[PDB]
């Protein structure tokens, strides 16, 4: 490539393998918000709010590609691995899932910043703080807030307490 | 009748019936909504719902007695059965009555459907996809939304969940 | 399902394979687009043409998925299949596989409408007509033209031709 | 200095370099700019672009320079060694030199990084990480996108070609 400059090999596979991990969130979210909106669970709320997290999710990794591009290193697309559930139970549990995915994107995202680091990529490091690593600290704290505030409602009613948050958080 | 081509007198005797079933929903949804005015049941929300559900299954009848003439057919009148309770119960129990009278009318929209299509009349079937048969899904959808968020309230503390339910949701 | 009727599990299963099926195109797009953003390709009109038919077949699939839940039916994920290729050639030849790919869309369309009228299920007819059935036929129309007009320009001066209906085409 | 404060005599000079480099660029970009407006050459959109070029260089060395002062050290000029070629051949010549001297700048930009990092600068490493490092990267990307359509039109018709990308890129 001509414009090809300070960029490795480890690197590009590794924003090849994110990108791959985005689009297979952005997947799970689409799963987990079209689920909320089945007549037998019907939370209007917490459907909208997974179905935001698969775009925002999707963009992401559009914008991973874009920077590939930018780079002159080259997209490899791979199978999209399903989400890992068919019914996410209720609002406590699809939460909990959330929590688990998103930390293991920033896990992602902080292992490929130690790995441009380590190859003296300043870009990448900058790309990654910029569009990226703070987004998903504000996320899973957001996402730790609706955590406490489900465990406190559904404490004695269950299933009042899904449909006051579901009301007066979502 | 010289503007009459292709419409054939089983399809305008179903017609009439249809006319009639619409109208007789339409006085069961008059029935319910006043029956939540009533100051022993004092739910406002629940009132404004039935009430909105009688005059579109009002405008419905008008509908199809416009499409009669359109077509060539003379429209018929029956008396209007009266509804089949005095007072409905609570919030769920209604529910669960408009759900069975919906899938009633879907019933009957349905088996209109096969019968113009065995006549091979395709305005009829084109007259019913837009005009209806949607329609009529969605609402049997949301309605089944409201079933299942009110199962959820009445769970525990039944008359505090009918107050939030018509207060948030309806 | 309480709201489940006239249904049946033959079509359900068909519209989850058909959401299977538009997102993999929508998927194909993706790869497609970013292609033609590569510095040794650089068609940026080609680009926003791939990257808006990848929106385009996923808001396709997104309202397949909110038809099922109306209907009563379960939405089920498979795994995403990577595209075909990950190097498409000219405009000549990605026009060509889209082309062959929309009209698999096309056929998998039509024999979901030969199936929902076997099971006499007028509500699906409609929504395949309404939403998909005539979008298809015009895009395939659209993407035709775009081959006859790239055909006519790669003629004698392939690199110049390609240039030419990027700028003044797309 | 009294403001001065973790700011290495290593770097200080480096800086200085660096202002004397992008100035010389934006001397390069002076010259081709104004050689694309010979009635013998005659490319509008082609001149346009480069003297663009020499502003954008010539703000960034004034940033330098402001940054020096903001952090205590002292800017000292050099003398600017004029362009390279007094004459630049075609678009695809000039676009080529263009390239070679961005990943000049570029490069010489990730060694003040790698320097200012091993100084432990932070605030050196976050100023080129904003203003310089992105910039540098997009525009090699965009440049090496118009090598590949400049390569793809003068490929049979070069004086044809030459005018189109003008006309229609530029
Ligand atoms: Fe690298
Ligand atoms: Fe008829
Ligand atoms: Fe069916
Ligand atoms: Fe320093």
């Amino acid at each position: 490539s001509q414009i090809r400059q300070n960029y490795s090999t480890e690197v590009e596979a590794a924003v090849n393998r994110l990108v791959n991990l985005y689009l297979r969130a952005s997947y799970t979210y689409l799963s987990l918000g079209f689920y909320f909106d089945r007549d037998d669970v019907a939370l209007e709320g917490v459907c909208h709010f997974f179905r935001e997290l698969a775009e925002e999710k999707r963009e992401g990794a559009e914008r991973l590609l874009k920077m590939q591009n930018q780079r002159g290193g080259r997209a490899l697309f791979q199978d999209l691995q399903k989400p890992s559930q068919d019914e996410w139970g209720t609002t406590l549990d699809a939460m909990k899932a959330a929590i688990v995915l998103e930390k293991s994107l920033n896990q992602a995202l902080l292992d490929l910043h130690a790995l441009g680091s380590a190859q003296a990529d300043p870009h990448l490091c900058d790309f990654l703080e910029s569009h990226f690593l703070d987004e998903e600290v504000k996320l899973i704290k957001k996402m730790g807030d609706h955590l406490t505030n489900i465990q406190r409602l559904v404490g004695s009613q269950a299933g009042l307490g899904e449909y006051l948050f579901e009301r007066l958080t979502l």
